[PDB]
């Protein structure tokens, strides 16, 4: 239903929105434990998903403006432009979007 | 293999480029079979991977190749394993 | 994914409605596979999320359908503008009039 | 069992129509676990399908049949010439009792 692929180098987030767009796909977006775990997989390492609140602050929503419905945040987080990236362990941090990490991008049919 | 075309038209550096970032390359036909999928996936001219990029030409919706300038802007297929 | 069907007949747009309002859409087959299960799930002809309102078909997210499973003779214009789309019992897809009913299968996802 | 909320508030009648039209009915905790997990799935207060339309004070569920688990807060409603009333599942996971005129939002239940 959804295929990831995972970057070779680390990069912001807008460098990250742009190349999963390019071919028509998003920064990848777990919606439950499963994706989540999906995602972790292919990640080498820490990775942005895509789930940020610059559309409203301090608030997460999805790249289409819904507040995310799925969320396993590392102890301490969500620590507070706000990005979200997976660490190796599949729990989530609260990170600058200036900052940069491998990307997972999320394509459907 | 899966394919994957792009949104957008770009040479083929900048192509090689948003290919390998996502650990693929650019579409390179093997038989008919795939030089099919291929033309099905792009809904346009679109370039190849042609010696492949590891050891220009675009495929055309009637799934011919042409030599054309690497340097010119065409939609961009690429595939992964 | 899953499905859902409505148990009345009714035209796209409270059809639309209806599924929002649970925080789902109107069934949009991506492949053969979803229109399989779609097509299992309604026992009948039944809406699925395309239409040319905003042109060239489109999912009620704004994007040309990379996936379509025609009936032969189709898709046949209705009016510029007011095509929508009904899957069949036999999963083939009909061009009809987006205000005339049928029955409506919402999709859900997490 | 599995439940589904609404994204807008509205009063039971328009509730049960919106259930019903896609094979559900309004959720009904049967037991804590389906309490728990329709407070799960509905963040902010939710009707659940219970009212005294037919003797005050006693709450049947949509079928008409008086309901046996019951989370009441504060014990059992005790109204006096009130008009219908429904109940809703709270933040803490207590039912309260509502006028089933008001808007809430809605937790439909399926067994499909």
């Amino acid at each position: 239903k959804k295929y990831f692929m995972s970057s070779v180098r680390r990069m912001p987030l807008n460098r990250a929105k742009a190349l999963c767009s390019e071919l028509q796909g998003t920064v990848a977006t777990p919606r439950n434990a499963e994706e989540n775990r999906a995602i972790q997989n292919v990640a080498k390492d820490v990775a942005f998903l895509g789930i940020t609140d610059q559309r409203t602050e301090n608030v997460f929503e999805d790249l289409t403006g819904n507040r995310v419905r799925y969320t396993n945040w590392n102890e301490g987080e969500p620590n507070n432009e706000n990005c979200v990236v997976l660490l190796t362990n599949g729990k989530w941090n609260d990170v600058p979007c200036s900052d940069s990490f491998l990307v997972v991008c999320e394509f459907s049919d």
